[PDB]
């Protein structure tokens, strides 16, 4: 369901607030305390990233590491075999961590609770969620 014209707004706006430096960030921060806040049990997933501590230079690592991996499937949606290529190497990324799948619907509404801040009401969550589903059964 992510057609050509999702998938433009999708890209559109995920540039309209993926930033760099301390913007970028900031914004992954605030979409993993959501998300280590509206799951608290997720977080024994991410040990070996300093999950328990959300500020620490290690896991700050890992959220931008998140946000860059985010960033470069969202702009191969219109490249198909690009973007299998991609999400291939994610899934092998994900694949032995025991990750529960229904984690990515909930990711999902963190990343969509968070993003109105930097696009305000003009989110398409529609475009987004059929866009994100796209990736997540790629990583999956
Ligand atoms: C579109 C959604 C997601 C994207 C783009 C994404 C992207 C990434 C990226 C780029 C890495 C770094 C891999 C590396 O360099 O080794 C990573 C690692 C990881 N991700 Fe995701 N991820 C997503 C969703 C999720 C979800 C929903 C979960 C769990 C609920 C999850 C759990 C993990 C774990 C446990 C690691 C490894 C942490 C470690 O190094 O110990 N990811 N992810």
């Amino acid at each position: 369901d992510c057609s050509i014209l999702e998938l433009l707004k999708v890209k559109n706006q995920w540039r309209e607030a993926f930033g760099e430096g301390h913007h970028r960030v900031q914004f992954g921060l605030e979409l993993w305390k959501r998300f280590f806040d509206t799951h608290p049990e997720v977080k024994g997933l991410f040990k070996g990233v300093n999950g328990d501590n959300i500020y620490s230079p290690e896991f700050a690592a890992h959220a931008e590491r998140v946000l860059s991996g985010l960033d470069m499937t969202i702009g191969l949606l219109d490249d198909t075999n690009a973007f299998k290529a991609q999400v291939t190497h994610l899934h092998s990324q994900h694949v032995e961590r025991s990750i529960n799948p229904e984690f990515y619907e909930h990711f999902l509404g963190a990343l969509l609770h968070v993003l109105p801040k930097y696009l305000g009401t003009k989110l398409d969550q529609d475009a987004w969620t059929k866009c994100f589903h796209t990736i997540a059964d790629g990583i999956k």
